[PDB]
């Protein structure tokens, strides 16, 4: 298990990550700095590091072998955990902004007593880090701008997706007449493919010399495809799926969210079935949950998924087969590999 | 007045700025960009401008004038416009981890209805609007890199600051033995000295070929002592100042916020001044107010602010005389007579 044999020497690495974004010329800001630490320890530790992994992996499967040395796995495990931290970025901050509980089963550090909306500055912290690393262990590269740029342009993404996100789902005020399938598509596309599947293999490209605009084009035909496949699959089994399996528990119809699944039973209604789906969706009790996941089903929408997920297959794969070339096809399948659920 | 004088031209490329950032091949994102539209409308302009303005007239200062052709001038607005948007940046989120109510005599965007803590990924658009420009207008320039770096380097100094002043005042928790001088310069140096004096310079300094260690580090001595002087000034008349002058209204007790008085008023204290303060710093109410008023009137604090500001006017001559060159003395000057109110 290409991930598994990774794992150890990533997630040791992370003990000198901290230590040299916190390494003492300048003892005024101590106290800042401390903070510091405990955030970076709070917020990027915890997951499953499947984004940051994917640099290393990649990594591994780009380069020459005789071009791997000491020096080469720092900057990549160090690049894999820029990727993380704009992961812990986005998350810290996206969590004040859904007035979100928990996260990774523990409380969100802005809930966290003493923390509060100081968790704004905590994320931004967060993203800043990317950009010391980077020039800590980078700047002397070939690749060095690239990566910068790869990263803004990431975090920019991000946030075109964040927004379009917001605007299409206001807490307060449900109406589902914007939950379109257009809409859907292009939030998924911008708020989490971008940066959660190409930004980590484009990194990996770069990192190896592979810095092509025809290359990354191809690149990313294949894994916008593929993250907005396992979105949609995230969504239903937030429903369908057992929690022993998934790991959450499927809070999405009481949030009022744009799941694939109540955009595609938007589409197959009489409406009446819509008046339904008005009355229910969104609200605290659990009655009405009930009736709006009896619903999904009478409309056979597992049967909709399940054809989605052949189709689905089919034509990644044929996208591997095309435009994978010269990139091996084991990046992009072993990718799948690790994030199907 | 020269900054009056490049001030119409400067305000006028605001319209081409916010065209250039929401010039249309993605249809689907439409409706994010409309909203991103709307938030440099309102969060961009309505200022003095001086920071951006600093970088179009030193620009003029540094630059042989057969070298400033039409390019050279958008691109030394659009840098300008780069640091007014990373101002927006911080007072958006700042506004939010305050709770300030107002802004520019204006509702905080946060505030305005329909915004709330989407302000946060406002905010965040904002900062991604910098390096978008960057790359727009500056990609195939010698400077490039060296602006992105001043760029994000000068976003995570302010960044330190701000965690080192949430730190030193917390919302809710009055203590005043943290209100040290050693503390007081330490944020003022990173929160606001760093971004508002030295870096609109220093991006003048860049894209007139100004590149080496020893000029910048000597730009920045000066600068460090204007940008520290400015603030202290502003705590200053923050109380003591006629609000005519200003244009603010003196909230800094009521907010129990660590200013240059309070500092200096620590200091200054039989243990029974203290209680005084500790009773009086922080509250509501209006009486409560004005006995730290008299208490600071009764420590002739005046006149120590008196001492304060002509020994800072002889040390920044001095520093002037001393490291200016090779740069013209008039880049620092003119800046210090725009700022002195
Ligand atoms: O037990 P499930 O996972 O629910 C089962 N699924 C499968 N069963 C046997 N082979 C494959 S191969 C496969 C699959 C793998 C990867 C992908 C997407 C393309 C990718 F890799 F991104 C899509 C479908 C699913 C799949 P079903 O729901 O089809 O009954
Ligand atoms: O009886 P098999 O079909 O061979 C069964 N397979 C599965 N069963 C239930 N869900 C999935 S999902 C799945 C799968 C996932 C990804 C992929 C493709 C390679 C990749 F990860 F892109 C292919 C198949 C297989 C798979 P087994 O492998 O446990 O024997
Ligand atoms: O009417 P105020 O402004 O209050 C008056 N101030 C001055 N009066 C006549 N010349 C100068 S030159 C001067 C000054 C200018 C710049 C600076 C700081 C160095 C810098 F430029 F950054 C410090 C002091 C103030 C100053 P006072 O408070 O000294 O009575
Ligand atoms: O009677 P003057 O002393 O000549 C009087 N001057 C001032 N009066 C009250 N406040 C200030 S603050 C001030 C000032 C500010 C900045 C500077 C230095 C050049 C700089 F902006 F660094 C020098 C003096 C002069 C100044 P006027 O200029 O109106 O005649």
């Amino acid at each position: 298990d290409v991930y598994a044999q990774e794992k150890q020497d990533f997630v040791q690495h992370f003990s000198q990550i901290v230590r040299v974004l916190t390494e003492m010329g300048h003892p005024e800001i101590g106290d800042a700095i401390a903070r510091l630490k405990e955030v970076l320890e709070y917020n990027a530790i915890g997951g499953k590091y499947n984004r940051g992994l994917t640099v290393v992996v990649a990594f591994r499967e780009l380069v020459e072998p005789r071009k791997q040395d000491a020096d080469s796995l720092q900057r990549a495990w160090t690049v894999g955990w820029c990727v993380e931290l704009l992961q812990a970025f986005f998350l810290v901050a996206d969590d004040i902004m859904d007035s979100s509980l928990t996260r990774r089963g523990q409380i969100c550090w802005y809930q966290k007593p003493g923390v509060g909306l100081d968790a704004i500055n905590d994320a931004n912290l967060l993203e800043a880090c990317i950009y010391r690393l980077l020039k800590l262990y980078c700047r002397e590269q070939p690749y060095y701008l690239n990566l910068i740029e790869l990263f803004l342009q990431s975090s920019y993404q991000t946030e075109i997706g964040q927004t379009l996100d917001l605007l299409t789902a206001p807490q307060g005020n449900v109406d589902l007449v914007r939950f379109t399938e257009k809409r859907y598509k292009s939030i998924v596309k911008y708020k989490t493919a971008f940066y959660s599947f190409y930004l980590p293999i484009a990194a990996a490209m770069y990192m190896a010399g592979i810095d092509g605009e025809k290359e990354h084009a191809n690149a990313k035909k294949i894994l916008l495809e593929m993250g907005e496949f396992f979105q949609i699959q995230d969504d239903y089994l937030d429903l369908f799926g057992d929690p022993s399996v998934t790991g959450k528990i499927g809070t999405d119809i009481q949030d009022n969210k744009c799941s694939w699944l109540v955009v595609q039973c938007l589409q197959r209604a009489t409406p009446e079935q819509y008046q339904i789906l008005k009355e229910n969706y969104g609200q605290k009790e659990a009655e009405k949950v009930a009736r709006v996941k009896a619903l999904y089903e009478e409309l056979d929408l597992p049967a909709v998924f399940l054809q989605y997920e052949e189709d689905s297959y089919s034509h990644i794969m044929a996208l591997i087969e095309q435009y994978a070339a010269p990139l091996p096809p084991a990046v992009f399948l072993g990718l799948a590999r690790k994030i199907y659920k």
